[PDB]
């Protein structure tokens, strides 16, 4: 859920 940007493919 921590999306940002570049690493907002991520399981946060």
């Amino acid at each position: 859920g921590s999306c940002f940007g570049a690493f907002c493919f991520r399981r946060d």
